[PDB]
């Protein structure tokens, strides 16, 4: 199936994935001369103090921390959002090379890595419904640069050698997102799309500013997993991102 490798890579998913090649795909290249700010846009509101995370997995694409999202828990609003949008989990996009990783850039700048706490929008019911709308999903998007380590990541860094392979998963509760937020809630916001297949067009981006830094060992240990199943050749789960993507007839606002 699709994967990040020389033949089932990025440039190989429109086959299967015919939207890849869209109208609204993600991510992009954020220019930060052509964006503009956006006074309609009203505060960003991240509500993560009753989130409960449930556990983590590896998928064989990267790892998710699920949350429990059968109630208003974990939310965010405002912004260029209507409405509420429950947060259902969260995972990250990292490089071989501390030189790449993120998947959005900025002013062709690439991160290290590039941290996405996936949100539905409640007025759909489940996010099987939402991804069938063009507002039914939210993506809060957070660079991580190297540099200090960041303590709220460690429980997360910690537990990875448990799911070390496609298909395992491990308990994970009590960890708290607000650890991985930068001071800073500046951000960019774009209508866009899932980054893996299969791509649906479902994804109102907010990507902040401000990236969060993380250490040499922290990301070291991100690199350490697989993409491969236990008892298969070992292959390193590293630059499982997708580049950026034609922004075509799109506008790029800022908050600031
Ligand atoms: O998912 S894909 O990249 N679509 O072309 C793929 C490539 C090779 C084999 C299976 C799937
Ligand atoms: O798609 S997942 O991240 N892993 O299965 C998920 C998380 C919470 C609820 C359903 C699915
Ligand atoms: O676009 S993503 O944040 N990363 O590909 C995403 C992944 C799974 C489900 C929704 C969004
Ligand atoms: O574009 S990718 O397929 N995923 O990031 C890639 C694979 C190997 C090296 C760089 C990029
Ligand atoms: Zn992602």
């Amino acid at each position: 199936h699709w994967g990040y490798g020389k033949h089932n890579g990025p440039e190989h998913w429109h086959k299967d994935f015919p939207i890849a090649k869209g109208e609204r795909q993600s991510p992009v290249d954020i220019d930060t001369h052509t964006a503009k700010y956006d006074p309609s846009l009203k505060p960003l509101s991240v509500s993560y103090d009753q989130a409960t995370s449930l556990r983590i997995l590896n998928n064989g694409h990267a790892f998710n921390v699920e949350f429990d999202d059968s109630q208003d828990k974990a939310v965010l609003k405002g912004g260029p959002l209507d409405g509420t949008y429950r947060l259902i989990q969260f995972h990250f996009h990292w490089g071989s090379l501390d030189g790449q990783g993120s998947e959005h850039t900025v002013d062709k700048k690439k991160y290290a890595a590039e941290l996405h706490l996936v949100h539905w929008n409640t007025k759909y019911g489940d996010f099987g419904k939402a991804v069938q709308q063009p507002d039914g999903l939210a993506v809060l998007g957070i660079f991580l640069k190297v540099g200090s380590a960041k303590p709220g990541l460690q429980k997360v860094v910690d537990v990875l050698d448990s799911i070390k392979t496609k298909g395992k998963s491990a308990d994970f509760t009590n960890f708290d997102p607000r650890g991985l937020l930068p001071e800073s809630l500046d951000y960019w916001t774009y209508p866009g799309s899932l980054t893996t297949p299969p791509l649906l067009e479902c994804v109102t981006w907010i990507v902040l500013k401000e990236p969060i830094s993380v250490s040499s060992e922290q990301v070291l240990k991100f690199r350490k997993l697989n993409f491969n199943g236990e008892g298969e050749p070992e292959e390193l789960m590293v630059d499982n991102w997708r580049p950026a993507q034609p922004l075509k007839n799109r506008q790029i606002k800022a908050s600031f």
